[PDB]
Parts: C-alpha cells; sequence; structure tokens
C-alpha cells in the first residue's frame, strides 16, 4: 500500500469514473455477502461443536430446531459489514491501489481514452457477457458427460466392494 | 452464421488475446472441477447401490476412501484434454464475439489488444482485480465471520 503521486491519482480517478468503479465496488460488495450467508451452515456447526455447557446427547436433539430458526436468522444476518460506507470506501482505495501498482500514469490515460471512446464503452457493456456465454455454454455441452464419466466408473468401484 | 468479412476480423482479434490460452485456462479450471467432485459423486453412487445393506456400505468407506476416490481423480476431468473441447471452445468465442460485437467494433478492438497499454491490460487486468478483492477479503473476512460467529453463539446457549 503506497503513496500515489499527484498526476498518477488524477489519472486513475478519471479511469475510475470511465469504468463506472462504484457499480463493480457494488458487485464486490454483493458477492462477499453472499459468500458470507452460504458459510453460515459451517459458523453454526462449529459454535454447536464447540459449546461448553451442552451434552452430546443434547446438541444432537438441538440439531432439528437450529437447522429450523438459527440459520434462518443467522443467513438473514449475515455479511452486514458489506453494505457499510467503510467498506465501500475501502474497495474504492484498493482500487486505487492496484491500478497505481501494475500501471505507468501513462498507460492509465491510454486506458481512459480507450473506455470512453464508442467501442470502450460497449465493452464495459457487454465483454463480462462474452465471457459467460463462453463458459456457460461450455460447462452446458460437457460438464454432464464429465460427471456420468466419474459417475459410471464409482458405480464399478461400489459394486466391486466385496464384504 | 457470420459473414466472412466479420469472421476474419474476428479471426484476428482472437490472436490479438491469444485466445488459445483462455480456451487453456477454461479447460484446467473444469477439470480441476471435476476432480473436486470426485467425493461426492462417489457419496452418491454408494447410497444409491442395491447390493450393500447399509451397515455394509458404512464399512466400505475406508477402503473407498483409499483406493476408489485417488482412482476417480486421476480419472475425472478427461474430456476437457480432448482436441472436440478445444474445438467447442474455439467456436464458443466466435459466436460470443459475433453475437455482442459488430464489426467495426471487433476491428476497433483488435486495435486496442495490439497496443502497448492493450497488451499489458492482457497481462495484468485480471491481477488488478484480484488484488482489489484479496485486500478487501483479508480485512473483512475475519470480521464478517465474527459476526456470524458470536450470534450462533449466543442462538446455541440458548437452546
Ligand atoms: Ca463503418
Amino acid at each position: 500500500a503506497a503513496p500515489i503521486d499527484a498526476d498518477k491519482k488524477a489519472a486513475i480517478k478519471d479511469l475510475l469514473d470511465a469504468i463506472d468503479a462504484p457499480k463493480l465496488v457494488s458487485a464486490i460488495a454483493n458477492s462477499a455477502e453472499m459468500q458470507s450467508k452460504q458459510l453460515v451452515p459451517a459458523i453454526l456447526s462449529d459454535a454447536l461443536s464447540e459449546n461448553k455447557t451442552l451434552n452430546d446427547k443434547q446438541k444432537q436433539a438441538a440439531v432439528p430446531t437450529l437447522q429450523k430458526n438459527a440459520v434462518p436468522k443467522l443467513v438473514d444476518g449475515a455479511g452486514k459489514v458489506f453494505g457499510t460506507q467503510q467498506f465501500t470506501n475501502d474497495a474504492m482505495q484498493a482500487q486505487y491501489d492496484a491500478y497505481a501498482k501494475y500501471y505507468s500514469t501513462s498507460e492509465i490515460k491510454d486506458l481512459t481514452t480507450f473506455y470512453k471512446s464508442p467501442t470502450g464503452r460497449k465493452f464495459i457493456q457487454v465483454q463480462d457477457q462474452v465471457g459467460r456465454d463462453v463458459v456457460n455454454g461450455l460447462m452446458q455441452k460437457y460438464m454432464p458427460q464429465a460427471i456420468k464419466a466419474t459417475r459410471d466408473q464409482a458405480d464399478k468401484e461400489v459394486a466391486a466392494v466385496k464384504p
């Protein structure tokens, strides 16, 4: 985390405006919040395993109600930190620092020119869609075949167990 | 169906972005994902087996864990190393570029990607994104986990 000289900072500020950097921060916050919500079951499991008052029969019996009440409540409250102004500010500073680290001032200015051009503005809107179309299309054609190949061999391994 | 002038403009674009390196990274990513799915697929197959009773299934887990998992893992995701996958991934790149971009936009992109700043961009832009996400993750992941953990501790104690 280094000091950005004045002319480089002003160039990055113009680049961040041209790529709509706040929209990108918003997507990072929403993705982290989602990741936090997906960790709730594992964190609740850890709190149950490490709780120091309940015996092992009471813990095993508490699972049904914790699954029904605690998980929805924890999911609802998870990742609040990602909606704060502090997070947004920090993600903005992180964008400045990342651009200053990998690009020179003159490269940042070239980038801004491309992003403000008509084809650059198009690129900002569709280029992610281009990546998703490629990956999702190949996934649809090939993920089933790879799963089935492993599953069919897995059937043979289980059928081979001799008890 | 892509007209010839757009097809030839896309061919030049893909050379300028080193499209085969992007295909190779997609294939490797898919292969790794196939291998990481092996324990879940083997549990499906053990669960669905109709010859072993449930005590025999539990007793089989140690040797399945030890022999079947390394075997299935070395064999998972072979389809992603075939020439047919590469061919389909190239074709998917043509289709995607043709669908969202016009011929003159394709030519503008090539000019940008062939410029010195375009080539730097091909080289570091993914690293820019990872640095942003990883720095924030280092700072905020622990705070988010602690927030959920402390509320989970109160939920467990209130049982
Ligand atoms: Ca024209």
